[PDB]
């Protein structure tokens, strides 16, 4: 399976409906670059994000991350690159839930419900359920990942500057 | 007239209610932390701001600013601090319609209106209407303020480090610092 114009066409879409039914103004020209990506593992609807992008410079990022229901963020780290310590960034639930994975002692019972034959490549089980207005920040360089809850999710991200190309994922089948 | 805890409380309430007709979901903590200032002019109503800072460290800062109807966010800028550049920001208007002046050749006919004898400390007059979904970069250390329009105005920050005690504002009866 592959991702082709007409699936970015209607994640697109789709995405652009969920940001309407949040009351999030984005204007003609965003609509159009919204990203859609399924980290190259052929699954959108399994592994999947399409992001909306409000600034990214050397100073600071802003961007929504949208979620459709149990799309999950495979894990990864914002690593160091040159002299740049690497991307921080603080994650705001606007609607809907999201269950975030971080460094810690494995929650019991978590949310989250990942393909048993992908499971290999979550290695971080520590939960953070985040529920709209609800915030938590993740210093560079640590690993982490996420899956929307039944009705998607959308979350904000505040951060430092972006360098999505240089993300380092578990999986090694990803590709960003 | 000075800003009192009922004022204060008043218009932490105006702006919550700002904030839920945009949709914008904030924390029971939120909506005690609100900042209200009327910049030490005592005319909150004509001059002042509602903010709800989501996030604010060394690396990034994010931010809420709700304005009711014609606030005004008297002139200032963001200077290099020791080896800090200064921040830089970027409005993104939310809801409503704000007025951003920067520097450059004067707008004719601006939508801004100022009171007669506060418009002396006004010294930029270049303008940027933002509506919802527009945005604009403003520099470090560049002279700007910006007026909500007739419904008022939401209009998100994202930025470098803010450290908002060393602003410079115009109007040298300003205190940011309530
Ligand atoms: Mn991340
Ligand atoms: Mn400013």
């Amino acid at each position: 399976m592959m991702l082709t114009k007409e699936l970015v066409k209607e994640a697109r879409e789709k995405a652009i409906r969920m940001l309407e039914k949040a009351c999030i103004a984005i204007t003609d020209e965003e609509k159009e670059k919204i990203e859609v990506t399924d980290f190259g593992l052929g699954v959108l609807y399994t592994f999947g994000l399409e992001i909306l992008v409000y600034v990214n410079n050397e100073r600071y990022c802003a961007k929504e991350l949208v979620m459709f229901p149990r799309q999950i963020c495979p894990e990864h780290r914002h690593p160091p690159i040159g002299s740049y310590l690497g991307k921080q960034e603080t994650f705001r639930c606007r609607w809907g839930e999201v269950y975030l994975y971080v460094p810690g002692t494995p929650t019991p019972n978590p949310r989250a419900r990942i393909p048993e034959e992908k499971k290999r490549y979550f290695t971080v089980w520590h939960e953070i359920v985040l529920r709209p207005g609800e915030q938590y920040t993740i210093p560079p360089n640590t690993l982490h990942w996420f899956q929307a809850g039944d009705e998607g999710a959308i979350v904000s991200e505040f951060s430092s500057q972006s360098i999505d190309e240089k993300d380092i994922f578990t999986d090694p089948n990803v590709k960003r």
